[PDB]
């Protein structure tokens, strides 16, 4: 389509940023937005990459589903931060440091092996293991995005079914009227521009897999809202929710 195509992209125009819409169904992708060429463009994947680092770590046991990660009591970033909590709190929570913790159990020569087993983007985890992902060198395209999230939406990661359903239960937000929408946000923040992610599926009611992942520059005065706004509008514009 032309005309959902031309609300998705002003949707972000209305947003004063440019960003793409990847969808998957099937093998084949779609873009939307008012900047495609972001498909195909290289960022860092922010906080997005819990979704392989918990992968990992549970693959491995450097962490059980309901294991607390106990705060240290040193300052963190926001005080919904310092507590306690599971990598499902903190996957939803985009705990940075809960993650970085676990990163540190998993460890270099492990996470540098699965990150390439995997394929993710550009597999480049360099030598510094708990923020690869938030200053590089590790980048990924929105079209890896959301070719990640369909592989994991359909089990079809190289990890184990058991682990990948656990994953899966961390990342889910809602069901409305029988579709389940699963999704994990980012904001690199730390790079010039700033990147804002929001990537997923919707498993539609028979159980079909539309993923995506939205992809944005992070300018001042943009609230942080926009990637779910713009997401969920997309999807309701396209008929898939
Ligand atoms: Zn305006
Ligand atoms: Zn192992």
């Amino acid at each position: 389509s032309d005309v959902k195509a031309e609300k998705i992209k002003n949707l972000f125009n209305e947003a004063h940023t440019t960003g793409v819409l990847v969808i998957q169904q099937g093998q084949t992708q779609q873009s939307y937005g008012n900047d495609l060429a972001r498909a195909s463009t290289e960022y860092v994947p922010a906080s997005t990459f819990k979704m392989l680092n918990a992968l990992i770590g549970l693959e491995h046991h450097k962490a059980t589903t309901t294991e607390v990660f106990k705060w240290d009591g040193k300052k963190r970033l926001f005080p919904e931060w310092e507590k306690d909590m599971t990598l499902g709190d903190a996957m939803k929570a985009s705990a940075i440091p809960v993650y970085q913790d676990l990163a540190r159990r998993i460890g270099l020569e492990l996470m540098s092996k699965e990150v390439k087993r995997v394929g993710y983007g550009n597999a480049d985890i360099g030598t510094q293991v708990d923020n690869f992902w938030l200053v590089g060198p590790l980048k990924i395209t929105p079209q890896q995005e959301a070719q990640f999230a369909y592989k994991l939406a359909n089990k079809t990661l190289p990890f184990s079914q058991k682990v990948q359903d656990e994953v899966q239960s961390m990342l889910f937000i809602e069901e409305k009227n029988g579709n389940k929408i699963y999704a994990k946000s980012g904001w690199g923040w730390d790079v010039n521009p700033q990147v804002g992610w929001l990537t997923g599926w919707v498993v539609q009611p028979q159980g079909n897999i539309v993923a995506f992942s939205l992809n944005l520059e992070m300018k001042k005065g943009i609230p942080s809202s926009v990637r779910k706004e713009i997401t969920y509008k997309s999807l309701e514009q396209l008929g898939i929710l």
